[PDB]
């Protein structure tokens, strides 16, 4: 019946979608998130093969003052898009999915947060592929989650691609 988004995009291929992406796109209620988005830097997310046989997704924030590379490991959960982002062994952990590209941009990730007893988080990742934001993506991601039962309340953008040299 009446159903979708919600899901992965079945059969994905992530070299088709590799390289450098831009970011301009999440979801997520949070609370103290203002006192840490008031300073948003550009979100430049690069996907590549991680060792062992998981992938590698190197983070880095490009704004006006500096550039920050942050680490971020996604192993394989077992379809195409899925994964989990574990630490621990018995609790505090969390999940992240795939949603859907366009074609070859614009990249929508589905986020299930569960940290500790049961928390129930749901934050939505979504990337930019264009000189500036993309309402496609915007609308497509917010849509999806204010549809679903959300709204401003639960969106937060990412800056446009920052600092054009690097040193």
């Amino acid at each position: 019946g009446s159903q979708g988004h919600d899901t992965v995009q079945p059969n994905f291929q992530q070299d088709k979608f590799l390289g450098r992406w831009y970011s301009a796109g999440l979801a997520s209620n949070s609370s103290w998130f203002r006192e840490k988005k008031a300073v948003l830097y550009m979100c430049k997310t690069v996907v590549a093969p991680s060792t062992e046989g998981g992938l590698n997704l190197t983070s880095t924030f490009l704004r006006k003052n500096q550039a920050e590379t942050k680490i971020m490991v996604l192993q394989p959960a077992g379809a195409p898009g899925h994964y989990t982002y574990s630490s621990p062994h018995s609790g505090s952990i969390h999940s992240v999915s795939v949603v859907e590209a366009n074609y070859d941009e614009y990249a929508l990730l589905f986020s299930r947060g569960t940290k500790g007893p049961g928390q129930d988080f749901r934050m939505a990742t979504l990337y930019s592929r264009t000189q500036t934001l993309k309402d496609e993506l915007k609308e497509k991601f917010t849509t999806f989650s204010k549809a679903q039962g959300l709204t401003e309340e639960d969106i937060v953008f990412l800056p446009q691609p920052d600092k054009a040299i690097q040193e």
